[PDB]
């Protein structure tokens, strides 16, 4: 129940979408990583910027990204009620306990969906499921404003995300 279609035919690892070119996602959701049996959906964060981030503890680039994602989350929470959030999608981590301990050991404060088979990839309009990490910045209407198919820094994400909070 969405319209977003992803394309990057020039091999570029970051794509930005002007306001007029933005498309809608379905109400992406799944089981909470930290609270089994409780759903998290985009509609829980209405009017907030959302930084979706696909990650696994098994993934070296995800581990280097972890600190920057925490900074991004803290800055968005303080921006603007919270201005925005990071929302992780935990993938290919087939032991929930291992993923939870990663989150706790690294002091990560943002919520994640527990999605071992990356089912949510079907809703991301053709972003390949093999690209981990992927970060997608959603505007306040939860439309993709930027897609990063690589490890990101807090600087590059907030450059996009912070102006979106104020619009
Ligand atoms: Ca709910
Ligand atoms: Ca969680």
């Amino acid at each position: 129940g969405g319209t977003f279609q992803f394309h990057s035919p020039d091999g570029k690892m970051e794509i930005f979408y002007d306001e007029a070119d933005r498309q809608q996602l379905p109400d992406i959701g799944g089981d909470s990583l930290m609270e089994e049996g409780t759903q998290i959906n985009l509609s829980d964060f209405e009017n907030q910027v959302v930084i979706l981030n696909a990650w696994g503890q098994w993934c070296a680039p995800c581990r280097s990204e972890s600190d920057d994602l925490q900074i991004i989350h803290e800055e968005l929470q303080a921006a603007g009620t919270p201005g925005g959030t990071v929302l992780g999608i935990n993938v290919r981590d087939y032991s929930r306990d291992i993923a939870q301990d990663f989150v706790t050991d690294n002091g990560l404060d943002y919520p994640s969906i527990y999605d071992p088979p990356f089912m949510t990839a079907a809703s991301l309009g053709g972003v390949p499921a093999s690209v981990i990490p992927t970060t997608i910045v959603l505007d306040k209407q939860h439309r993709p404003a930027a897609v990063f198919l690589r490890e990101v820094t807090s600087k590059d994400v907030l450059d996009v995300a912070l102006p979106l909070v104020d619009e």
